[PDB]
């Protein structure tokens, strides 16, 4: 009887996933579900493949979280300690990698080959994504407006996009979403980046926990060489200079204008109530 | 701008992977094996590539979760590219790789690839467990271990290559062999060099010698002291045999043989 081994078969398939259960028991899986299920209206995809998109498209968000915290140097998410000030950073990386290779099995499981040649590209998207953040990073410097849409796209924004693109192997709804998706992608980290700041005297970096934010871009680049970020970041009672230069009146037009040009490509793919209720639910903070 | 400098983070991500492969001193190896599995020589290249891809990726992501100084004398990644780099490089030849491993156009590849993969990641799971319990394995942990992590590569180069093969014969009892003779191996060689505490000349990392001692200041002088280094020439010299000993049964392989009494010659 070598249970021994059984033992610790358990003990470390269990330590593997806290730091990503860390995650998933923040406030979050509830609304990107709505979503899915409202796209599924156009691509009438079988339920049990649905649920294996939604669960594979889930892990790789929180995986991607938790190497975005380590990479940005983050103290804090959604209020709570990061990951790796509990757990470290050893277990943190092992369990995120761990949970992109489960994302990986369980793509297996839709039993379709366009589907890891998906899931596969998304991935490399998303790691040129972080590139960014670390290439921004090492020269000191703060993207455009134009550039941190793209690197949103790119990263977990972009992962919308292997959701449905997934769920359209499954369909025969073959007319083309990629425009609505990026619409989508921009409008809910944009919505996100909003909602944490217009959320002490606390100063800008501190706030964004580290992370390049659409309010405190747009007020960098807004009054050949590199930006000087440090004035926006230690900007004592940032929710003010915001409000100053306008950033959060800026930032509400933003969104309205995508709140709308959605309503617009959604029509033109035949009408979606299901997604047009979540979207006018989700604009009514603006 | 966006694709100039889109390119550009492409060339910059793989920067910490060529750091560690430049570094001085597995393909005497894949030879060897192909003996047997006869594989056309562009799958085998394609495997070859990926087994280094994913070697290398792991040994950045190790050096970090051990927090290791250096790696064969040279200052590990990290501490020159940084922890975000290496962490971000590695990852991207990890799926590197995936995409290189569907080039192979087999399906049961990429389901060895991700089994490989998830059996590897449950060893440093074990690894970081332990050190962060203050905490060592006793010496049947430590070769599981190694077996999870090696046996992870190795199976997944020589399970790649026996899907190139209508030589179907079950390698696995050699592997293990092979991997735990490859590690100890090296635990014995890193140590026996010397002319100064444990968990420094290991480099953050788990090493046989010292696993025994610690299951009965200086650290060389002290294995001296109890007999590690007698411990493990012993241990050493069983595998070896045992290696002989299921060759024979695999219809032998004189490369394999010839490469097994080169590397033995230092116990
Ligand atoms: O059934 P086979 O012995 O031809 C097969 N071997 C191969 N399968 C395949 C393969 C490719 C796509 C789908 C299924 C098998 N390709 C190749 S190329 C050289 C051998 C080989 P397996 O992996 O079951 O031993």
């Amino acid at each position: 009887y070598f249970q021994s081994m059984e033992k610790t078969q358990e003990t470390v398939q269990r330590i593997l996933l806290e730091p990503y259960k860390y995650l998933l028991q923040l406030p979050g899986k509830q609304v990107r579900t709505k979503l899915s299920q409202a796209f599924n209206h156009w691509l009438k995809v079988p339920e049990d493949k649905l649920q294996i998109i939604i669960e594979v498209t889930e892990m790789l968000h929180n995986a991607s979280l938790l190497i975005d915290d380590i990479e940005d140097n983050s103290k804090l998410r959604r209020g709570f300690p990061v990951a790796h000030s509990i757990y470290g950073i050893p277990s943190v990386i092992n369990s995120a990698n761990y949970v992109y290779f489960l994302g990986l099995e369980k793509v297996l499981t839709l039993d379709h080959p366009d589907a890891v040649k998906l899931f596969t590209r998304q991935l490399l998207e998303l790691h040129q994504g972080q590139g960014l953040d670390i290439y921004w990073r090492d020269n000191y410097t703060c993207p455009t407006e134009e550039e941190y849409k793209a690197m949103v796209l790119q990263k977990t924004g972009g992962l919308f996009g292997l959701a449905v693109g997934l769920m359209q192997l499954f369909s025969d709804y073959k007319e083309d979403l990629k425009p609505l998706l990026n619409t989508l992608g921009l409008f809910f980290q944009i919505r996100d980046d909003y909602a944490n700041l217009h959320s002490n005297k606390s100063f800008c970096e501190d706030l964004t926990e580290g992370k390049f934010s659409f309010p405190t871009i747009h007020a960098i680049w807004s009054r050949i060489l590199r930006q000087r970020t440090e004035n926006i970041d230690i900007k004592k009672d940032c929710v003010h200079y915001l409000e100053d230069v306008g950033s959060f009146e800026y930032t509400r037009n933003t969104l309205k204008e995508l709140e709308a040009k959605a309503y617009k490509q959604i029509d033109a793919r035949g009408g979606n109530p299901e997604l047009v209720a979540l979207v006018k639910h989700l604009s009514k903070m603006f």
